[PDB]
């Protein structure tokens, strides 16, 4: 009576008129399961999704903000401009829900290096809504292989895994997302981005076209957050109606936050030691700077838990009784030798040189400038790996102080008798870009003028022929370092002054931000007055 | 539909009276198809789905930039126990009128790779003595293309 009990659930279960005709025909057609089957076996992959796919299957949608946000903040920290996005997203639907929403609404996107927080909010944002989170690792899928399942065509008919997701849940109104959806490739037959606009189509996200579930599944609410790195191979026809949000990368200070509460511990416990041993928030620092250089936060964990492992070893070599503690003064006893030095500002006033401030896809970083003043025939040589744009400021600045030599008390003839040198160390790593100019534009008027640059300050600005500092880019990653290398006084064009609400509101009241607009401005703030070598001529 | 564009709409004006003031002769005879510029400020076509809605018709859109192979317009033989048409009758099924406009959708990104160069595609219905003879492999029979209103427009004209 088995072939009668497909009967019992099919009947039963759900049933919307749209998927009841598409099991009245073959209610019937597949009790041939005795011989073959072409058509017999070929059918229990059929109901056994719809004997036991959900229908109707309701959650109480939470239509209150702080039912995200004080559990939002509970699982993640900082981000704060980009939880006001992420809220932002959130009730629009819930101001027209139940109808005229699911008509009409972009999609959520979250665009992020891999190491920063892109996944858990997923199982954040769900569980956050009385759903279920669902991770579809789209990372292997580049090629028409499975957006959408296969025919009837063979007896291996699986559900598409996008549709599987409606299977592994067990309500209708689930929290869907996806993984790196630029790990694709629309160069060939069968344009693994068509169907994912059916998928994702505000319009028809009620509707799923496939070749073994021939019918267009109607699926009312499914909340998507659709994750990625790169804009790039993201589907044009996708990225188009996507209110796209990007995940920053974390700051030296989060770093510390994060790691101090949920990494160590969620680590420690998977490191059979539940409780046994404990590392100094001194100590996790060294660890955030010798050997963390990663924008997200995926290197960090894996160095705690080698402190960890390689901890653990150390009971069985030898025990200790209760908690052993770990402080910054025996790290390297564990994950071994450092790996990459921090960057200290020098603080004594040094002859032509200053401190520039690089950004890097990875954090900031202080470049210390520095040049010579030589007897020589006016030659100018850039050394240091310099990229060709950042050449062009130094003559820039260079230009510039060969029409003022009156008014900052240069050597009248240094065109002509003095041979200048611009080193940037170190030697190995190309620098580019046209921002380091009014710190180029300090040095070399120190260096001419004999008169040191005092060092305990920062500076950086692009600078224009007949003397306007012009704004620059990356502010935010630059100053950062600025601070935790222990500077106190940065130089900054007028323009950038906007720009400074992004820094959190500590490091803004611990730096006093000179703005200047003309390098004349910074001449007289960092040069030394009085004259301590001797000079040229 | 839109502000301003009084140097631009009659541009089209002086398009479909071709069609009109001569049917059956020079209403389908190679005409001109269209072409827009301007800055990528402009919502270029927003104007699009204003023309059929403009003349009561209706308005399809496949990405001819995406149209690259063979399981796209190009059809699908019937020996198979199982494949779907290209999506030049497909156009055709999700609409119920004849001459449903086409934008040329992201074909400014447009590719020549196998499986059928969208061009030579394209060949067969805009030639006015081809378009009725089109050719399948979801059937074999010569199938009427009547019409298809291609809206060119974007802002690459080279490849
Ligand atoms: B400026 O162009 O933003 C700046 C000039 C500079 C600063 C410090 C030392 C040398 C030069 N350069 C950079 O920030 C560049 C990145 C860049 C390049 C072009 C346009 C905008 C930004 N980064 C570096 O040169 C760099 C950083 N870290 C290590 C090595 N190089
Ligand atoms: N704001 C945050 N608070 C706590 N942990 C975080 C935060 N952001 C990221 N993480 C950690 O980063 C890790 C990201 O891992 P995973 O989700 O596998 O990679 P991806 O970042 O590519 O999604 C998680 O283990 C998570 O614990």
């Amino acid at each position: 009576s088995d072939l009668e009990a497909l009967r019992k659930k099919i009947e039963e279960v759900g049933m919307p008129e749209a998927v009841k005709t598409k099991a009245l025909k073959e209610l019937d057609r597949l009790e041939r399961m005795q011989q073959g089957s072409p058509e017999a076996t070929v059918a229990r992959t059929y109901l056994d999704w719809l004997t036991e796919v959900p229908w109707s299957k309701a959650d109480p949608e939470v239509l209150d903000i702080n039912h995200t946000r004080q559990v939002l903040d509970e699982d993640h920290y900082g981000l704060k401009d980009v939880k006001e996005r992420i809220l932002e997203y959130l009730a629009v639907r819930q101001l027209t829900q139940g109808l005229d929403v699911r008509n009409k609404a972009p999609i959520l996107v979250l665009v992020g290096p891999p190491g920063v927080g892109k996944t858990s909010l997923g199982r954040s944002i769900a569980r956050s809504m009385n759903r279920k989170f669902h991770r579809i690792s789209l990372g292997g899928v580049r090629d028409e292989a499975e957006i959408r399942g296969h025919r009837r065509t063979y007896i291996g008919a699986m559900p598409g895994k996008l549709i599987h997701a409606m299977k592994q849940v067990g309500v209708i109104n689930p929290v869907i997302l996806l993984d790196e959806i630029d790990k694709m490739s629309s160069d060939w037959r069968g344009d693994p981005a068509s169907a994912m606009l059916e998928v994702l189509d505000p319009e028809q996200n009620n509707t799923f076209t496939d070749h073994y579930l021939d019918v267009p599944y109607d699926l009312s609410k499914v909340f998507f957050i659709t994750t990625a790195n790169t804009l790039q191979t993201i589907p044009r026809p996708l990225l188009d109606r996507m209110e796209v949000i990007e995940i920053p990368g974390y700051t030296n200070m989060e770093k510390q936050a994060i790691a101090r509460q949920y990494l160590w511990p969620k680590q420690v416990r998977e490191s059979g030691m539940e409780g046994r041993i404990e590392v100094t928030d001194a100590a996790i620092l060294r660890v955030i700077s010798e050997y963390t250089r990663e924008a997200g936060v995926r290197g960090l964990e894996r160095e705690l838990g080698k402190i960890a492992r390689k901890g653990a070893k150390f009971w069985l070599e030898g025990a200790w009784e209760g908690l052993r503690t770990i402080d910054a003064s025996d790290i390297p006893t564990y994950l071994g030798i450092p790996r990459y030095r921090p960057d200290k500002a020098e603080t004594e006033p040094q002859v032509g040189t200053a401190q520039g401030l690089a950004w890097t896809p990875v954090g900031g970083t202080l470049l210390t400038i520095e040049v010579a003043a030589v007897p020589g025939s006016g030659k100018l040589s850039l050394t240091g790996q310099l990229g060709e744009v950042m050449k062009e400021s130094a003559q820039a600045a260079l230009t510039y102080l060969r029409a003022h030599t009156q008014d900052y008390g240069l050597p009248e003839d240094f065109y002509n008798k003095v041979d200048l040198h611009v080193h940037v160390p170190d030697g190995a790593t190309p620098k580019d870009g046209p921002s380091a100019g009014i710190t180029m534009a300090t040095a070399i008027a120190s260096a001419l003028s004999r008169r040191p640059a005092r060092m305990d300050i920062a500076m950086t600005g692009e600078v224009s022929l007949r003397g306007k500092v012009m704004p620059i880019g990356g502010v935010k990653e630059k100053l950062l370092a600025a601070h935790q290398a222990g500077i106190h006084k940065i130089v900054l064009p007028k323009d950038n002054e906007a720009q400074l609400e992004e820094l959190p509101k500590e490091v803004l009241e611990g730096l006093e931000i000179k703005l200047v607009e003309d390098v004349g401005e910074v001449l007289e703030y960092l040069l030394l007055p009085e004259p301590t070598m001797p000079p040229v001529v």
